[PDB]
């Protein structure tokens, strides 16, 4: 199929994450990114998305088919239907607006 459909790990912070190359920019997988580092540091994915809007940062909307590889290799979890990808520059600006702003 098509180049973006095809998942890959890549490091962030010195953790392997899920990513997609799409529009010609290699995303990661916000729930995963967030379960690694943000967890407790902001609590809340629902803020993630509030501080996202400020910033000015409109995540991609995962397909089907990337839901579902990602739910395979259980970066979300099984009943998550429904997925967001960010680069890792828009993840450190967002990780910085939560932790150093």
């Amino acid at each position: 199929g098509s180049q973006n459909n095809e998942c890959k790990m890549v490091d962030l912070r010195g953790a392997k994450v899920a990513s997609f190359t799409v529009e010609g920019c290699e995303l990661i997988c916000l729930p995963q990114a967030f379960d690694l580092f943000l967890k407790h540091l902001v609590g809340g994915l629902h803020t993630v998305y509030t501080k996202l809007k400020r910033l000015e940062i409109t995540p991609v909307v995962c397909n089907v088919e990337q839901v579902r590889i990602l739910r395979g290799l259980g970066a979300i979890q099984p009943g998550v239907n429904r997925c967001k990808l960010i680069s890792r520059k828009d993840f450190e600006t967002l990780y910085n607006d939560c932790t150093n702003a």
